[PDB]
């Protein structure tokens, strides 16, 4: 029953009373998440804000704050010093990691929407993000929405795979799993950010796979340019998951799924999964994510391609789709296994 | 806590979609569309992109979050008002210091909390920002309060000073209500006070109304005590809580009053902590304000911390104004 046009002052004061404290309460989710918080709730369903603000070394006024941001919209409830799970903590607890992406990693670029929007500033860096902060919360999201249909399209492979590309690989956690399910099989990532490698190499170290695992500086889009180009012959399972959209616009995407081909030749499955653009949903009904996603690569400049149009672009790209999973809760997001 | 999951879900994506609404309010607002959309009640997204040389994709975008949460409705390319608009458009500024003024605040809130980071500058704002809204927030909220303090203060000033006289504006119209008098304001922002000198200069009262940099809280140190001398109205709006925690604002009481002995009436308006207001019935600003004080740093007296220290401070309060709806908000006349 939402979409009434006429409303009551009572109902319009408290509207836009919610939409501001939603405002507070969608920060506090991420900042909670990242202080242990969340966590507490989700194991003991009770906390004291006093214990939680000593343990914690943090400054109890703020603390009391983020709490009641919470409890405003009902994520929480606070009795004494106590707070309790609100009606709304699971499912808020859930998506955590997408509030965090909107406000701790993208919180900036939204804030200078009346800087981003101006055309004369489109330019050079005409915005930020904390790249620490998306990271952080990009992790998340690739077990919590990702890995199911990860898992499943790598269970219906058909074979035994010897050595993994990862695009897009970032803390190596893809590429330390494949090594856990696989116990012999050698892998490969590669990763635009510095930093990304060398966290990267820092984690494969600790969890066992020194020489199992290596990395490389690199661009799908030029992945030819690559100098490790000659070991891409070895491998048999490629994978990219959240950033095929970087590879867009279409003919860049062809291109780029085109030299993937060549580059890795002996790949039998190419596993890609990414969140797409929706069509026709209704303003009133837009489900999590899905406004923060689309909105934010419409100000960041970058096109976000339909499911449909990454249909019509696989042929194209030199690649069969044989299979295809709807990912739940995340927008429309999906992943396709290549061939 | 009984509610059903697809409750919980809808629930939920209101509040993440409204974190994207809220910031709307004050873009659209500052990009001319919330004035545009009051006058005509409709808008043209393409054209209005266009007049203002937007890129439109994030100009829909921009529209569409609105439109999630009710201020406005999507027909096409044309932008309709909606049930909300009336209220979100008379809130905006306040929208606006949530998420221009303070957003860098609140997101920094895993790095702003742990006590082992507050020290320095542990936090930023956008100070431009900040200003932009204090602006409509004096003129929206403050004023109605302020003209009547101004309409029975049982005389007509001859000099006044603002303290935290940012734009200007405040002491601007003083000079349009009473033309004879003479204006001060004190600002301990650089660029409140270039920017006022200049505001002041091209409307012609750059002769009436001058400025000094000074901090209210240290007054006694601005060395310009022969112009406070003459003073005999007093008014000092926005930053009274600044002057907390007591034994601090009880100094600075004492210090304006001997800095200013001929102030006759002295203006005070603030907003105040509030007490025992259930969690779901806060009222729009009053969580932002105080929370983001808390993760500041800084305390916020309530209304009868504030009554129960002006005569310690060197001050008896004659008059006292309500205000309409800006958390538990306030005039004080001093004197
Ligand atoms: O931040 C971005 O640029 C993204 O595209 C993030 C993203 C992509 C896919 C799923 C979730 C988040
Ligand atoms: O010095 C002057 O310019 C004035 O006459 C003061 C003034 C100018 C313009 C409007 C009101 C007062
Ligand atoms: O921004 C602050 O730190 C403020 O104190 C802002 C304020 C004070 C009183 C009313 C509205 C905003
Ligand atoms: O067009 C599609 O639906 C996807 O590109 C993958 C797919 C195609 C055919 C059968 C199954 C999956
Ligand atoms: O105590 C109060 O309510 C205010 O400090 C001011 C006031 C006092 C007495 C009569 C009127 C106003
Ligand atoms: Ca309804
Ligand atoms: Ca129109
Ligand atoms: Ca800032
Ligand atoms: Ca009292
Ligand atoms: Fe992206
Ligand atoms: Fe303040």
């Amino acid at each position: 029953s939402h979409m009434s046009t006429e409303v009551s002052e009572a109902q319009a004061r408290r509207a836009v009373a919610d939409i501001f404290n939603s405002t507070l309460a969608s920060s506090a989710i991420g900042a909670a998440w990242e202080l242990g918080a969340l966590d507490e709730l989700r194991e003991n369903g009770k906390l004291d804000v006093s214990d939680f603000a000593v343990r914690h070394d943090l400054h109890e006024p703020a603390v009391v704050g983020m709490f009641t941001a919470l409890a405003s919209v009902g994520i929480v409830r606070r009795e004494g010093a106590t707070v309790v799970v609100g009606p709304y903590f699971d499912e808020a607890n859930h998506h955590r990691s997408l509030f965090h992406w909107l406000n701790q990693g993208s919180g900036e670029l939204f804030r200078r929407m009346p800087q981003v929007l101006p055309n004369e500033n489109r330019t050079g860096k005409f915005y930020q993000r904390d790249a620490g902060a998306i990271s952080y919360a990009c992790r998340e999201i690739s077990e919590r929405y990702f890995d199911p249909a990860f898992w499943a399209a790598v269970d219906g492979l058909g074979y035994t795979p010897t050595t993994v590309a990862d695009l897009g690989s970032g803390s190596g956690e893809r590429l330390i799993q494949i090594a856990r399910r696989f116990p012999g099989v050698r892998g490969l990532g590669v990763d635009i950010a510095d930093g990304a490698i060398a966290m990267a190499e820092k984690e494969v170290a600790a969890k066992g796979f020194g020489d199992q695992i290596s990395f490389v500086r690199g661009d799908a889009r030029t992945i030819d340019q690559v100098s490790a180009r000659g070991e891409f012959a070895e491998v048999d399972l490629l994978t990219c998951f959240m950033m095929g959209h970087d590879f867009w616009p279409r003919e860049n995407c062809v291109q780029t799924l085109r030299k993937l081909r060549a580059a890795f030749p002996n790949v039998r499955r190419f596993l890609l999964g990414d969140a797409t653009r929706t069509v026709g949903i209704p303003d009133r009904e837009l489900p999590v994510f899905t406004l923060g996603f689309e909105f934010g690569h419409d100000m960041m400049g970058v096109y976000l391609p339909t499911l449909d149009e990454w249909d019509g672009v696989f042929e194209e790209g030199g690649w069969r789709c044989v299979k295809k999973h709807a990912i739940d809760s995340l927008s429309v997001s999906v992943v396709f296994e290549l061939e």
